[PDB]
């Protein structure tokens, strides 16, 4: 295969210096080296990528080779001792909302996204790989240990290929596997404008000269917009239920559809451009087409900036906030913008804090309907229990009124991730999301626990009680030594997520270093960033502090009792108030008479 | 696919209805459908695209794959055994001047641009193009013959970047590639003022409230206006000689200083329309800024089509010239104003009409200084031979006094343009304009010659014999054989410039049709059209009719003697008349009193 040799720059660079606007792409961002955060490029690397061959093969790809004497345990055997468990009682998150888990992946995928190498070109290759189990080139199985449940059902494997890497480049060095990231590095809402020029242009209404998003001309909320429909097949959401036969969302964002909340919140975060955009035509008439979308552009790209540093991240960091993310000083161009490979699989902690059902809640929050309550694998690629059943309202009030799922040392990942998980190009309810990670940090090339636990300058455990010590738990301890041998092997994924969370947050002291940097880097490293000087008026900065995920809700659905702080858990109806007492969004500093 | 839907990036503005001025962008010109003939478009097509894979890349792409069974002959291979030629001797047209040949690329500039996917100058990947050879993506580079003298000083290739297309400006194909036209179709003198608002601002002296365009603040020619220089860096009109450090001249249009004859003539344009503005100003001097600017901006406007249509294109067109542009019947609305993709390739043929050297002639139109007749390579790109060697007006005479080269079968393309021509990015006097000519068909999806011969109802020849017949050159039918195989591979290019002219005129009948058609089209097409009733008074049109380049020079320059018919081949004394003697622009009906 050896997919994208490079990888040199698809949509190359125009770097008009006197615009006030982020290119789509992320490009010339940074002026002293312009491909600094743009799209499909090397994930930056914090530290050397670690391959079985020190080139591109990951450890555990030959059955002999070991890491550090001992063997790699397969990421199923992994996933099974460690990650899994089977009563969902009791495992909801006392004082974190389902936004808290929903706001996590919209971020994310705004942020980082490495896609699989991207040709079969018609090919039998996918199913040689899937059927065969046969291990070579991009096909890396996840292959079942003896005894596993699935072995019955599902036979000797899970299908697994490889991210996407790039060149061979003209000196032809001796180089060690670099992953692409399709999406820009920025927190900029590519996730709803999209990463690339093409797909940027086919999102917008141009047709109208109001700098509007392209909404769904099939279906309607009660009078509020949906995302278009993918009309590109094979679609999986239309799969999932052929009777409905609802196609999967088009987005900025290539995993938009991915699940029914993710699809939601992209839902709301399209509604507010084109809500922007209306009213900026009222307060400037004169503006074009052009100006009203990058201008609407701008402001949302500021809402996920300002929610995610300013309520978000203080509650994942919790003790660490001020340590990694203090006060904000400034651009340094300096601080390299690009989101590490590392990053991909801090920022997987998400996982561990999606519950096992998705709730839809009535005008009252009670139940809706006679099937409020579902279970998350049945909602994977899911479009039509939107479309055909109540539109995004009922699921919304989801998101506020029950809790995300609590990391849990003995209750890691639900089965509904962990046994039932939907891949878009496979035909089974039967994957494993915590094997598929711990596969895909060893396809990365990722260093080790200690190794990132010593570039944290943390404790370096090598020893069974050196780790109970750091896990604060035996039995754990115990099974991680079991498999890996040395906590040295422990794969970046579990070894960062097994770490009890500090004090006010919701992640270790490992991935509070680990997201903590990587947060920093992002804001104080773009050019662009809503609190660097000269990207907003003062005026504007000060109209902009008043936003909050309560008022995106308010103004964008049917939706009129939000609690006042979304993030935190919020039971009706003590802790909901009227969308009334909600501080607006006032455009005022946006208006441009004599322009 | 997101047809009906796929567009491109683009201004977007509205239609100031009552408004009895052109747009910057052409948009409005059309009322029934406004963005016809706009910037930035697609370039119409008047037969479908041709690819290798019916979409996208274009033939010769792959080593492997044929055109209509025989494989297509590197662009270079048909430059070197077709194109090229040693004596110069003789080559000049006897019955055509310089400015013949100026002319027509002072009129294409207006019409059409497909500029390459815009290259920052930041990047390994331009250099990984030039320096490796490698094709991918908009890298399509022209690769040498076996024994071509360039493989010992120049490497395996020419640098060749695919021209930018539409929705998708990075590659996504369902419907054919559309490459983009960055100017305005309708000959309007964009070239002068730009296709686009933020440049024709910025060209303006808007500081003072005469509509005067900005003129240069540096250097001056014997009290007369230069061009601004282009402060955009790195700047190639410098690079040719860094001790003048002379920058290119900042006009309407991106290649204004490509050659120094044709900077020359952006000069005459420039001058011409700040004289319009300070007559206007004396004739109304109530008349602001805004009114001036646009008043002469019309006149220079109708300008150029009356020298273009009267006196251009019948020596181009010959004796086809009543049946493609016969007398104007009125401004037809359902006509497609935009120009086609074949017609920026027809219009080509003045390719063939540049000679090898640029004479400067003094008063007496005598050779002025010793090095008088300069060899065509040296001035691409160069400005610091107007600003330091004389002004414009010795290099005017020789637009008069000197001959354009004659297209000849045996002697097509002098080797200044195909072993010598200098591109602004690279670094030497290396390239090959014909080889890039039949590369740039290929890109553009060029269908072939007969494809383009039945598109004019005229004869297929399928044979030795038959291409013999048409070409009436048996030596010349062989070699095109030898290479292309087939005449239906023959790009389009070479196959027009290989036809023997029309009588009297200075093109085949192949491209007398093609730039027939096109002619016609974009005057009957446009709203503005200078005869157009409603557009000028009856008085203003019949003042309008004594205009003609000789006027222009003599208005514009501190040259005395100029001929009647600038265009035919005229010598000095005999020829030549006293400025005095030629018809004014009497700007009296221009004369608006009590407004
Ligand atoms: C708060 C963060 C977060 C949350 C919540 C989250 C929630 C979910 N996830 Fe998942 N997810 C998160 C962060 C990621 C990241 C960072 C990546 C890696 C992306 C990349 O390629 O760079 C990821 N998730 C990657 C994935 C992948 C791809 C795994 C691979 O091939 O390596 C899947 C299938 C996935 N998730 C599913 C889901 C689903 C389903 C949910 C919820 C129902
Ligand atoms: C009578 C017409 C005419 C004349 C004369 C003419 C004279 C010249 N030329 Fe050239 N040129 C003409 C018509 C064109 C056209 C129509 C185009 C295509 C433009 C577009 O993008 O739509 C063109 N020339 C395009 C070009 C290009 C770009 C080629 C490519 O990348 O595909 C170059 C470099 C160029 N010329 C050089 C020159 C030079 C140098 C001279 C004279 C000194
Ligand atoms: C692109 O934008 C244009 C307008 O900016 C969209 O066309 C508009 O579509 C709306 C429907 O969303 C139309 O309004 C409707 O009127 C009917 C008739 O009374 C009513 O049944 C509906 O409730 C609705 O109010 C409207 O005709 C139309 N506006 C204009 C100016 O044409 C277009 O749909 C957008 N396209 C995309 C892809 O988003
Ligand atoms: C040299 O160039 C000039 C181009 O202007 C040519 O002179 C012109 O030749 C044309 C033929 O295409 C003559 O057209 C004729 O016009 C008269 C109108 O009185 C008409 O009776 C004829 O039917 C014909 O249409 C034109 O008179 C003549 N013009 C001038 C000013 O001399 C000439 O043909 C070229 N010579 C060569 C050898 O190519
Ligand atoms: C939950 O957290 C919020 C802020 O993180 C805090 O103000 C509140 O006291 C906490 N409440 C409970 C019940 O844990
Ligand atoms: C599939 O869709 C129909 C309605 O479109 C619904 O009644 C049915 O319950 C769905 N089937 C499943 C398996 O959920
Ligand atoms: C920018 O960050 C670097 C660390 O990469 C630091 O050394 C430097 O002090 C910072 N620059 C400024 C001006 O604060
Ligand atoms: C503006 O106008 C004045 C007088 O008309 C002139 O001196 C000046 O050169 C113009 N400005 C520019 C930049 O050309
Ligand atoms: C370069 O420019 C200077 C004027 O600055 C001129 O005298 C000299 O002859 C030029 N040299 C070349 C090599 O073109
Ligand atoms: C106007 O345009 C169309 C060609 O598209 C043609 O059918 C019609 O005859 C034209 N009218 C005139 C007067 O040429
Ligand atoms: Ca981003
Ligand atoms: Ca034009
Ligand atoms: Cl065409």
């Amino acid at each position: 295969s050896w997919e994208v040799g490079c990888g040199a720059p698809v949509p190359l660079v125009k770097c008009d210096e006197n615009s006030p606007y982020r290119t789509i792409t992320g490009d010339c961002n940074n002026r002293r080296s312009p491909a600094l955060g743009a799209a499909n490029r090397a994930l930056a690397r914090w530290l050397p990528a670690e391959y079985e061959d020190g080139l591109a093969l990951p450890f555990g790809w030959t059955q002999r080779k070991t890491r550090n004497g001992f063997r790699v345990p397969l990421a199923r055997e992994v996933s099974n001792k460690i990650v899994g468990y089977l009563d969902e009682e009791g495992v909801l998150d006392q004082n974190r909302s389902l936004l808290f888990m929903q706001w996590g992946q919209i971020v994310d995928h705004d942020l980082d996204f490495a896609p699989e190498t991207e040709l079969g070109s018609n090919e039998h290759s996918k199913t040689q790989c899937e059927e065969y189990c046969i291990q070579g080139d991009n096909c890396f199985p996840i292959m079942f240990p003896k005894n596993d449940p699935k072995l019955k059902t599902q036979g000797k494997c899970m299908p697994f290929f490889r991210a996407g890497f790039v060149c061979p480049t003209p000196p032809y060095q001796s180089l060690a596997r670099e992953q692409i990231n399709a999406v820009t590095s920025f927190l900029d809402a590519s996730l709803v404008y999209g990463s690339e020029p093409s797909l940027a242009s086919r999102l917008r209404n141009l047709s109208s000269p109001l700098g509007l998003m392209a909404v769904n001309q099939e279906a309607w909320d009660h009078g509020l917009a949906y995302l278009p429909f993918n009309n590109k097949k094979p679609s999986p959401c239309e799969f999932i239920n052929t009777t409905a036969r609802v196609p999967c969302f088009l987005a900025g964002d290539f995993r938009a559809s991915e699940q029914i909340l993710l699809a939601t919140a992209h839902t709301l975060l399209l509604r507010e451009h084109n809500r922007l955009a209306r009213e900026l035509k009222k307060l400037n008439p004169h503006w074009n087409g052009e100006k009203l979308y990058q201008e609407a552009r701008k402001i949302l790209g500021a809402f996920i900036q300002i929610i995610t540093f300013r309520d978000y991240l203080p509650i994942v960091l919790g003790s660490e906030m001020q340590k990694w993310i203090p006060p904000y000083q400034g651009y340094n161009n300096s601080v390299d913008p690009r989101i590490s490979n590392v990053f991909t699989f801090a920022f997987r902690f998400g996982h561990m804090e999606v519950p096992s059902t998705v709730s839809r809640l009535d005008e009252n929050y009670q139940p809706w309907g006679p099937e409020a309550e579902l279970p998350l694998h049945t909602l994977f690629f899911n479009t039509w229990r939107i479309i055909k059943d109540g539109g995004i309202d009922p699921l919304v009030r989801g998101l506020l009124a029950k809790k995300s799922k609590l990391m849990n040392q003995d209750k890691m990942v639900t089965s509904e991730l962990r046994n039932k998980l939907f891949q878009p190009t496979h035909k089974i309810h039967g994957f494993d999301l915590a094997a598929i990670n711990l596969q895909r940090c060893r396809d990365h090339g990722m260093p080790g626990y200690n190794s990132w636990r010593g570039f944290c300058g943390l404790s370096q455990p090598k020893t069974l009680k050196g780790l109970q010590t750091v896990l604060k738990n035996k039995i754990l301890a115990k099974k991680l030594m079991d498999l890996y041998k040395t906590p040295d092997n422990i794969d970046i994924w579990i070894g960062g997520n097994a770490e009890p969370m500090v004090e006010r947050g919701r992640v270790g002291p490992l991935l509070a270093c680990l997201l903590g940097r990587q947060f920093q880097q992002i804001r104080d490293g773009d050019r662009f960033w809503w609190e660097n000087p000269g990207v907003f008026t003062e005026k504007q900065r000060d109209s902009l502090q008043k936003v909050s995920f309560s008022r995106l809700i308010c103004d964008n659905t049917h939706i009129t009792k939000v609690p006042l702080h979304a993030f935190q858990a919020n039971n009706y109806p003590h802790d909901f108030v009227d969308c009334s007492t909600v501080d607006k969004l006032d455009l005022s500093p946006w208006a441009s008479r004599e322009n």
